[PDB]
């Protein structure tokens, strides 16, 4: 069995979380999957990994290592699942790596950026502000939503791994370039 | 003269504001302009109006009515400028109306929405929360950024006036539909 073990976890990771978020875990998982079988890797471990990748921040890890053994997950697999969990080594690890970071780009990425900006209480954009770094990053460095696009986001497609990863990261990067340009043209005249 | 009268104001409205915002006044004015001469209306009044439309929230109004008379603005014009200012009647008024509301849509509109959402401390989007009203609006009604698109923004193209207004409002509305769809498809896979 491999399909049911998932369905079970897909529920636990959903319940424990609905008492506070989970959507990120869902979409990151779905991608890890698609990206997973595109790379003909163990679509199982990558999926299980994806599910627990977040819920961690010892006993926490064990909590799963146990639940898992009670699912019949073979020692090699189970010892391979959270193996990628912490260190985020192996191809399946790479798929989960991309799926997670591939979620920082795209329409959702655009929204989540401007969202955090509003929460941080900073300006959505500033033409007078220079386009940059380490300590002064968030410790004081007053930045802008738009700048964060050129500072952290727009430099992810490279940090990718899976070939299909660069693929998606690409279709994502363009949409942002598409948006940030329509934004500036609208900002100017 | 008339052209210079603007250049003078475009500075005052800029200085008094740089002691707190102004960009909104700038872009809303630029549009009112383009939209203004497209409708072959008094591109002057519409521009002066646009500039002071915001700075108001008595003596406040007079402050301008005076500065204006000292610019040689003919009684009819000057009495027509802020005439649209308060009530926001006449075509030139309509142009300024659109230009201001035309700024709630577009890339900037998308950003400003998700921005305010982050500031309000609400979710960018909640699939459990159904879209939508009057009193419970902001007095308690917990909404979402995305929902605000279907609740207030997406119903502006109609509230437009200038023919060119609907034009721009249209090109804007599509981009948002373009984004909110890329956002939802990304929401899953």
């Amino acid at each position: 069995n491999e399909q049911a073990i998932l369905q079970s976890a897909e529920a636990w990771v959903k319940k424990q979380l609905m008492d506070e978020d989970w959507y990120h875990i869902r979409r990151v998982t779905l991608m890890a999957k698609a990206i997973g079988e595109q790379e003909k890797v163990d679509v199982f471990v990558v999926q299980i990994a994806a599910l627990f990748h977040d819920l961690i921040d010892e006993t926490a890890k064990q909590q799963l290592i146990d639940w898992m053994e009670a699912a019949g997950v073979p020692s090699q697999k189970i010892d391979h699942t959270m193996d990628i969990i912490n260190t985020i080594a192996t191809r399946e690890a790479m798929v989960v790596q991309d799926a997670d970071r591939l979620d920082a780009l795209g329409a959702i990425g655009i929204a989540r950026t401007f969202a955090y900006s509003g929460n941080k209480g900073q300006p959505i954009y500033d033409p007078e502000l220079p386009i940059r770094m380490t300590v002064e990053e968030y410790r004081h460095g007053k930045s802008t939503a738009i700048n964060h696009f050129y500072e952290k986001l727009f430099k992810l497609k490279d940090l990718m791994n899976t070939e299909t990863g660069k693929q998606l990261a690409k279709e994502r990067h363009v949409f942002m370039e598409q948006f940030i340009e329509r934004f500036l043209s609208e900002w100017n005249g």
